[PDB]
């Protein structure tokens, strides 16, 4: 059916764009920041671990833009609705995409080639946030997403005809639906049906997510980092 096709490019689009291989961070779960390496990193100046967290954030975005454009169908979508899912949404799959590197035994994170814990990033002074952001992780690794779960979720978070201001609702509406298919379609072929009960309620992972977006604003604002936009027209609503 050309909704088999559709999982299976979803899937393809995923495997390609995912940043780091699962079997990599299930591999490098033994590799843990030791005291004085977490040390190191809590001495750094707030505006060092502001510059070097911003930057792993926007190459995590890029990721999740290519995985948009790699969507069946995304780029058919008028450039402007293109604009308003990727701003409503690829943080949101930012976050989703952090609990395949997140450890829920020792409640860590892989950060710059080791695992560890909120503490690495005190020098921020964002301890509730990202308290929250690891707590959003702890609530997602009990799910143990396979990869094609999350390639199958990240895409509805995106591809969400609800994001108010989309110029053709439905043509995004036929793209969501083909998508929910999909998802459904794919959890009932491997007996994962189960997994839609626990899935985040989605007011969660919005205000988690505005609240983080809002916070990286004001961070750049206080201490502006550059980089070179993939999606210039996005770059813009954020960089603005
Ligand atoms: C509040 C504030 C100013 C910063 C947040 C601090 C911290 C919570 C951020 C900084 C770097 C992020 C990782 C970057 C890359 C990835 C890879 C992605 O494929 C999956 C997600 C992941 C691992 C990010 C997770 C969140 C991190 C650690
Ligand atoms: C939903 C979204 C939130 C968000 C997006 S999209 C982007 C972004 C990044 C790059 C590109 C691109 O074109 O290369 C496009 C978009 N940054 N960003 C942030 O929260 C952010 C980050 Cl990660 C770091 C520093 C400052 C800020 Cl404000």
């Amino acid at each position: 059916t050309e909704i088999e096709h559709l999982v299976q490019s979803v899937c393809k689009s995923y495997r390609e764009t995912c940043q780091l291989r699962l079997e990599d961070l299930l591999r490098q779960r033994s590799n843990i920041f030791s005291r004085e390496e977490v040390t190191g990193y809590q001495r750094k100046s707030m505006w060092e671990m502001w510059e070097r967290c911003a930057h792993h954030l926007t190459e995590a975005i890029q990721y999740v833009v290519e995985f948009a454009k790699r969507l069946s169908g995304f780029m058919e979508l008028c450039q402007n609705d293109q604009i308003v899912l990727l701003k409503a949404g690829a943080m949101e799959v930012v976050l989703v995409r952090m609990c395949r590197a997140y450890n829920a035994d020792n409640r860590t994170v892989f950060f710059e080639g080791k695992y560890g814990g909120m503490e690495l990033f005190r020098a921020l002074g964002c301890s509730e946030l990202i308290s929250s952001i690891f707590d959003f992780s702890h609530s997602l690794s009990a799910l143990h997403f396979s990869e094609d779960e999350i390639a199958l979720y990240t895409a509805l978070v995106l591809i969400n005809a609800h994001r108010p201001g989309l110029q053709e609702k439905r043509k995004v509406e036929q793209l969501q639906y083909n998508l929910e298919l999909a998802f459904h379609h794919h959890l009932h072929k491997t007996h994962r049906q189960s997994i839609l009960a626990k899935l985040p309620p989605k007011g969660k992972l919005r205000s988690l997510c505005s609240q983080h977006v809002e916070r990286l604003q004001i961070f750049q604002h206080l201490h502006p980092i550059v980089v070179q936009a993939a999606f210039p027209p996005l770059y813009k609503e954020l960089f603005s």
